[PDB]
């Protein structure tokens, strides 16, 4: 799995660790290997969310399975949570892409995994 | 929804009240509030079109909803005149990725839309 | 069609050349004319892979048809090794994600494909 977020919020207020906290969680959730799991976090950016620049986070997560109605609800909790006590953003302020991709659709160490 | 800007062109030469403009036409065009939109931009990005360097733009538009044939024509026409308006990228320089999202696959405050 | 590659090697570590031959090897790999084929390298990137900050890369590769189990494969093949040769990005540190556009979901000059 892939999860990607990206935020105004500024690079030092992403704190030391966080990288490898989403890691670990994100290996929890989905029930994954860490191994398996990467994670990219993007600062400072230029952003607006219902027209305002206050703290905000426009975040997606790709998958082959482990995405659903439910599971989803439980990952935007995970995520809302981590991400509003890690770099104090508002739950209201976090956007959460899910994408279920098919095993022949996604690439690693030369082939796929079809 | 969430709109989304990758350019080649600098930071300096992105207007103020861009994002505004964004967040304020794409709620027109899509029927949505502006409560409920996201914009991004990102400048001075290493990018390439047709093989060559000068401006171009790689964007995404994601909803729930309201993506489709005519619907798509239009934001197309809509971005890149505003695009090129405010940001001096040739239309056939910009590429635009909709994606009709089902609302299980959108988290945002705790939960999902499901 | 459209390539991106988000790293986290340092961009000075990107070879001069490295979106023209991105640009060429893809225009042969999907068949399709170089102007149609955008390429989108970003740099310095924040990421973690399976739990290690050592390199890696975050990609994909979206283009209306030309997309499948085998030519995703091939795919895979040529642009792992692409990043291994000139990035440095060990295989098995690298994603790609494959999206087969339908027409009327990509944007392009004030319109669409479709
Ligand atoms: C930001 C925000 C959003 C929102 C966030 C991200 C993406 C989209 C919307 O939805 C909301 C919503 C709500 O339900 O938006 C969607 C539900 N909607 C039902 C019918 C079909 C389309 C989807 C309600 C109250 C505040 C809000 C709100 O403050
Ligand atoms: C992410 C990552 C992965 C990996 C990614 C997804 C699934 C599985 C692994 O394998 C690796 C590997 C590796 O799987 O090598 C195999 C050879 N290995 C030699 C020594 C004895 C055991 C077998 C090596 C280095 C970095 C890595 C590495 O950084
Ligand atoms: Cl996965
Ligand atoms: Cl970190
Ligand atoms: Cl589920
Ligand atoms: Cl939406
Ligand atoms: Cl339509
Ligand atoms: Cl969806
Ligand atoms: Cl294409
Ligand atoms: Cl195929
Ligand atoms: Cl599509
Ligand atoms: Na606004």
């Amino acid at each position: 799995p892939m999860f990607i977020v990206n935020t105004n919020v500024p690079r030092a207020s992403v704190p030391d660790g966080f990288l490898s906290e989403l890691t670990q969680q994100l290996a929890q959730a989905t029930g994954k290997p860490p191994q398996y799991i990467a994670v990219h976090v993007v600062p400072d950016q230029l952003m607006a969310f219902g027209g305002s620049s206050e703290p905000c986070a426009l975040c997606s997560l790709h998958s082959i399975g482990k995405i659903g109605g439910a599971q989803n609800r439980s990952y935007s909790k995970l995520l809302c949570g981590l991400l509003a006590e890690r770099l104090r953003i508002s739950p209201d302020r976090v956007y959460i892409n899910y994408y279920d991709m098919n095993a022949a659709n996604v690439g690693w160490n030369n082939s796929t995994f079809a």
